[PDB]
């Protein structure tokens, strides 16, 4: 389970089925994937040795996106999908582009980052709403079996990942736009000395600082929410979710900057 609130009994498989194969992809940083811009600094036409929260080059990304239709499997809400956060994670996220009457809609998996996922603890939630990225850190009563839905194409079940009837206590609540036409988003989520840090990119690969948030507590877990949809399948549109995640750690990189100060290359 994620949280411990019984939000629903509708269409749950508690059967000990085959675990879905988590797909894996090698981390290659040679074009600046997994890197970020340093503070308020510009570096031009140069190489820098810098120690930062970076992926291990040659480690694996895991695709933790889960697309459902009606049934939720209880095995989705366990290890290996429920994952240790440690220092942090780098996300490579497919922007799943869907069309309704030729109008573009942007979907991708919500991620939750927390400890115990109960309403005496803060859970960070990063959720897309079609070009708006809603980021919150609140005392959510997370569901046992949380998921999101396609708002665009609809779903056979309602969205429920928390059950707060009155507004929960929040440390953070901000919206960030992202470019809905992009094919990929990139995120760093990490923690240092009781403070959470987020970086993102929607164009190119090297991320930029979004925000930081003092928590005063260690985050221990993250989970990529299942998304349920009538579409995003071989019998509808041949679209897919992808939410690739790999651990961060304090690593020395060589960073190469071009004459615009873009990180064009990196070495672990
Ligand atoms: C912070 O987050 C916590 C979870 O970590 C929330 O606490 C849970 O809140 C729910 C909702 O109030 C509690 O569930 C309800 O418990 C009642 C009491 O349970 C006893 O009695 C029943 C028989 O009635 C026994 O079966 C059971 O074993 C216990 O002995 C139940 O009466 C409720 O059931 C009724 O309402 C539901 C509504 O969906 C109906 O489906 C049922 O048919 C029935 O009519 C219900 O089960 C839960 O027990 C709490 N857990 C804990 C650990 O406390 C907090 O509410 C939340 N707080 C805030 C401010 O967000
Ligand atoms: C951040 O973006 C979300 C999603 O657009 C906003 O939430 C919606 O706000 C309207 C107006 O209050 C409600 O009618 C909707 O029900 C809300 N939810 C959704 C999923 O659309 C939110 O208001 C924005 N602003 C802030 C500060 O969070
Ligand atoms: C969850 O709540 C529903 C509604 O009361 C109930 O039918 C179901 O048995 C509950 N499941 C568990 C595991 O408690
Ligand atoms: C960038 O650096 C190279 C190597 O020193 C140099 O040859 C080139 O002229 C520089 N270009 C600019 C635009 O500074
Ligand atoms: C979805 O929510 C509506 C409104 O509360 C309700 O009528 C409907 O039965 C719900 N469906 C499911 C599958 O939860
Ligand atoms: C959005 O992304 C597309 C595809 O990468 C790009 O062509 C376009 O210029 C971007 N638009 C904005 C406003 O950045
Ligand atoms: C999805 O792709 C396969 C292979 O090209 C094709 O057989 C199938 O008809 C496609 N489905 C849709 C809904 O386009």
């Amino acid at each position: 389970v994620i949280g411990d609130f019984n939000c629903t009994n509708f269409a749950i498989n508690d059967l000990n089925t085959t675990v879905p194969r988590i797909s894996e992809y090698v981390v290659d940083v040679s074009y600046g994937l997994g890197t970020y811009y340093i503070l308020d600094r510009v570096y031009l036409n140069t190489t820098i040795l810098f120690t930062g929260y970076f992926p291990k080059s040659g480690a694996n990304f895991r695709d933790l996106s889960l697309k459902g239709t009606t049934y939720l499997s209880t095995l989705w809400y366990q290890k290996p999908f429920l994952s240790d956060f440690n220092n942090g994670i780098f996300s490579r996220v497919k922007n799943t582009k869907l069309y309704v009457n030729k109008t573009l809609y942007s979907e991708f998996s919500t991620i939750v980052i927390g400890s115990v996922f109960i309403n005496n603890s803060y859970t960070i939630v990063v959720q897309p709403h079609n070009g708006v990225l809603e980021i919150t850190a609140c005392q959510y009563t997370m569901c046992e079996y949380p998921h999101t839905i396609c708002k665009s194409k609809g779903s056979s079940r309602n969205e429920s990942w928390h059950f707060d009837k009155s507004e929960p206590l929040c440390l953070f609540k901000k919206n960030f736009t992202y470019n809905v036409s992009t094919d990929w988003l990139y995120f760093h989520f990490y923690q240092e000395r009781g403070t959470f840090y987020a970086y993102y990119a929607d164009s190119g690969m090297p991320t930029t600082f979004l925000f930081s948030l003092y928590l005063g507590t260690l985050l221990s877990h993250y989970y990529v929410l299942p998304l349920t949809c009538n579409a995003i399948s071989s019998n509808t549109d041949n679209e897919t979710l992808q939410y690739w995640v790999t651990p961060l750690s304090k690593r020395q990189y060589l960073l190469k900057f071009d004459n615009r100060g873009v990180i064009t290359n990196a070495v672990d």
